[PDB]
């Protein structure tokens, strides 16, 4: 039963983690170092000397691909499609597969509490220049509701504002917000218990934020992607249950009624979001283990660590477009469009006209992407994740008036403050597929195909030919 | 069980007519179906065709009640059961082989048969009403098609499969899989209501329409296999031609009067060589036409749609209603009211109608309405888009897209627009302005009329 460390240690001796032993700062600097890293496709990153605190920490874990496979015991990334599968089929009886409850765990070692809680003791870092104050990105919310057993796991940001105090963002349709929602209808002003775990293992991390429906724990969901239970543990101050490899535990509630201004933060998108009100979690406990790490991570401009994270779990529902559309060889939102508002779909097309219809598709067929503004679609010579490739199509295959198709007055996200009304505005196709005969005139052009047998012969002399060495 | 006990049946409901005069198949009987059709009369057993012994059967399905009492069920609205049933899909029942009497050899004369000619400027008869079977050289499953099937000789029908069908399919794959070597192929006329149902309802290439027949009627489909091929026809049929298709032969099909109403032009198709004919003794000829709507495939074609609405709805639950007129050539403009949940919401479903299944690919205008909208009635229709639309805000209009190549009002063969009528009403953000407030009647003073209707006596 591998822990979060045991993965670092995996990772380490794969080349995919670098420990960084020069003083930085949680204020800025971290991030800023994260950022170029991830931008060239680089290792995760352990900060063992954060300046100001003893308390290492860990960010750019998920941002390639390949550590999100890693993370799930795979080679790649395409067990995500069978989840995919699975969670299509309920709208399998030992997926009620609960947690296993340990009782005690390292994640108890060292205890603190009442008017001894102090979070600035913990590296929490700051993101950007003009957030309101350093910021929780990567606790793993534990809820429960009134009505259902069922525990939620979500990733809700969490600013701090004092002490032992930290404002908690869930957004209204998150499993959390749900719980204290009903919590608060069923019981008038009782406090609602909510625990929060930083640095669970690898599996747990990756069950939170899938798409798994309200009714199911995630707990489960990890599970699966495990091959066996969730190791958890009690919390001290309440009946949930957080992983017992866990780094950090904050334990506590939140007073109904009480609630903070929060932000403004950068988000995924690139801007700042403006301040809001958001309930507020007072923390009555910490618990952590001996020589604990802190796991951390910022959101930006894209692509940031939980864009690459949005593009591993899109996996999901490929297979579910391609029941539907077997034409569709693939489909990718691109990181740098926010993760959803942009498609790269490539097709074997049968028939003039195919790619419309392909489009028409990606806007209707399922919510995960009906505010996808543009769409681009290509041949199957064409690799989707490579902007040389997507361009090229684009700039060879398209005349712009005749190929691009806009439809105005379509769902837009409300928070999109590039469309002209709230809610409502257009979106825009580029067919850059080959033309067939009715979609042109012209004798369209046969693309360079290389001669295997050259290329076999160059693989074979390649060494000896010593080029770099 | 059989066609026959189907026949009965309906004789005994006041729902078939037995013509004693002498019609001929040339044009005659057509017209007569046509007259039937229109005032919703019943189906039509012309026992004394003029040169002919032979009783033709037509107009079988020209109400929605036989299509119905077809399946088994008094109504039309049971339908909808069927469509969730043919919605089971995602992941992770066969025939019953056992008659037919005489038989023929080089003596195969089709001339023998009461073939109609439907329309005037018709090439020459047209078979109307044969289940096609085939394999392809990959999968087990037999597909059942209704291709329409020109006479071009004692012992020849042109076969005319458009190229998305089961059957064109399954020729084109064992061509390639077996260059030269001779398709055999297989045509059913008279199976039993079931079977056919099954054949013309679009159930996935992947699946057997036997299979699909066998579940309208609760029991596996009978069958027989075919003397000079593997291939298995309904035990029960009227008349079985058996033979093949010649690689590479082809002849000149039409022009043909089709359910557009319009002549469909000359076009190449492959011939099906006739080496057998298999019959009943007292065998009857089961036959139809297609032309100006409505007729009797159109109103085929809205009772199942009535099986889609479940399948559209399971994938779009704010769809309320969804109609395709017979008047539209069937598939060629779909009416669609919502529940509507969003500003810009009419734009999705669209799409969605436009994507989602294959049959509605080619649909060119689709009117998107509120659910307050019988889609059924133009009444209503009519005043929605007159009264909920700006022409130019809120008409959706989309280019170069697929539509069927005989088509001949787009600009290109194959290629052509559509077109979308967001006739909804307007949220804020989709207008500035005050949205009007539709007049409701008072139910107290509506249920008051209809206490004392009686009394006042208008009528
Ligand atoms: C992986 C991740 C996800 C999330 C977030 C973040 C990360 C790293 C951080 C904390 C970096 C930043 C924000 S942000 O992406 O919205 O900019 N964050 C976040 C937020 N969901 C949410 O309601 N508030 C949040 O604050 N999300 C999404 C959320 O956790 C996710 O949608 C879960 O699947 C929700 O689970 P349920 O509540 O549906 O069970
Ligand atoms: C009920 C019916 C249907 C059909 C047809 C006819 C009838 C009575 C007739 C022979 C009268 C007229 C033509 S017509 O409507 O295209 O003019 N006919 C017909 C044709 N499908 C086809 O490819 N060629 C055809 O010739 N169709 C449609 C096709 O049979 C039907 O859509 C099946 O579901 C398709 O079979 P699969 O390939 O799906 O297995
Ligand atoms: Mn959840
Ligand atoms: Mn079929
Ligand atoms: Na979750
Ligand atoms: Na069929």
């Amino acid at each position: 039963y591998n822990d979060l460390r045991d993965f670092l240690t995996l990772l380490e001796q794969q080349g995919e983690l670098k420990r960084i032993t020069l003083p930085v700062d949680p204020h800025l600097e971290i991030t800023e170092i994260a950022d170029r890293t991830l931008r060239a496709g680089g290792p995760a990153l352990l900060f063992e000397n954060p300046k100001g605190y003893s308390m290492p920490v860990l960010c750019n874990l998920f941002g390639t691909p390949k550590r999100v496979a890693m993370g799930m015991g795979q080679e790649d990334v395409s067990a995500l499609r069978e989840v995919g599968k699975l969670l299509a089929f309920l709208k399998k009886q030992v997926l009620n597969m609960p947690t296993k409850r340990l009782r005690g765990a390292p994640c108890q070692q060292k205890i603190v509490s009442g008017d001894d809680v102090d979070l600035n003791r913990i590296p929490i870092m700051t993101c950007w220049p003009e957030d309101a104050a350093p910021l929780i990105t990567w606790g793993l919310t534990v809820t429960r509701g009134p009505h259902k057993e069922r525990q939620n796991l979500g990733i809700y940001r969490q600013q701090l504002i004092g002490k032992n105090k930290l404002i908690m963002r869930w957004l209204s349709h998150r499993g959390g917000a749900l719980d204290y929602q009903e919590w608060c209808a069923a019981h008038p002003g009782e406090r609602f218990p909510v625990s929060v775990a930083l640095g669970a293992d690898p599996a747990t991390i990756l069950g939170a934020v899938t798409p798994v429906p309200d009714t199911l724990s995630e707990y489960a969901f990890a599970g699966l992607l495990r091959g066996t239970k969730t190791e958890v543990v009690k919390c001290i101050s309440n009946d949930l249950e957080v992983p017992a490899s866990a780094e950090i535990v904050l334990e506590g509630y939140i007073e109904q009624g009480e609630t903070a201004p929060e932000g403004p933060y950068g988000d995924h998108t690139g801007y700042y979001n403006e301040v809001d009100s958001f309930p507020v979690f007072t923390v009555t406990h910490i618990t952590q283990r001996e020589d604990a790490i802190y796991h951390s991570t910022y959101t930006g401009r894209p692509p940031d660590e939980p864009a690459v994270l949005g593009v591993a779990l899109n996996e999901v529902f490929v297979p579910i477009l391609q029941k539907q559309f077997p034409e569709i060889v693939d489909f990718y939102l691109p990181p740098e469009g926010c993760s959803y508002r942009l498609a790269v779909v490539t097709i074997k097309k049968q028939y003039a006209g195919h790619a419309k219809r392909v489009m028409m598709g990606v806007w209707s067929f399922l919510r995960q992407f009906m505010y996808t503004k543009f769409v681009i679609v290509c041949d199957d010579d064409v690799n989707a994740r490579d902007w040389n490739d997507v361009i090229w199509a684009i700039t060879t295959r398209m005349d712009p008036a005749r190929d691009t198709v806009l439809v105005e007055n379509t769902p837009i996200d409300y928070l999109d403050f590039a469309s002209p009304v709230s809610g409502l505005g257009s979106k825009m196709g580029l067919d850059a597929t080959n033309k067939w005969p009715g979609e042109t005139q012209r004798e369209w052009g046969r693309p360079i195909k290389k001669d295997p047998d050259v290329v076999a012969h160059i693989d074979a002399i390649w060494d000896e030919l010593a080029i770099f060495n």
